[PDB]
């Protein structure tokens, strides 16, 4: 599925992202936007073999397990598939123990590169939440 940008936010607020761990929902809708282009079934091979899958692109090395990455971990128990489907609960929880890993939003390398010191409140601006 392909959201909306206020379609997403208002997802994402529901899910209780909204201020979680100190990032305005503005953080979460913008990173959603440049890593998966609001779409739920994005995927992304890398280098080292693992994949980052769905609307927030969360790497197989660590948080799911798509069998075919060695030597990897399902920190969020969960097949990277689930990741893919347009009810984003899943991606959400996950998403919550990465933010909550030590480094905040800045493990999503596209948050940092263009979100990070931005006005992302402009992402959720005009939106009924
Ligand atoms: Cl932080
Ligand atoms: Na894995």
């Amino acid at each position: 599925k392909v959201f909306g940008r206020c379609e997403l936010a208002a997802a994402m607020k529901r899910h209780g992202l909204d201020n979680y761990r100190g990032y305005s929902l503005g953080n979460w809708v913008c990173a959603a936007k440049f890593e998966s282009n609001f779409n739920t079934q994005a995927t992304n091979r890398n280098t080292d073999g693992s994949t980052d899958y769905g609307i927030l692109q969360i790497n197989s090395r660590w948080w799911c397990n798509d069998g075919r990455t060695p030597g990897s971990r399902n920190l969020c128990n969960i097949p990277c598939s689930a990741l893919l489907s347009s009810d984003i609960t899943a991606s959400v929880n996950c998403a919550k123990k990465i933010v909550s890993d030590g480094n905040g939003m800045n493990a999503w390398v596209a948050w940092r590169n263009r979100c990070k010191g931005t006005d992302v409140q402009a992402w959720i601006r005009g939106c009924r939440l």
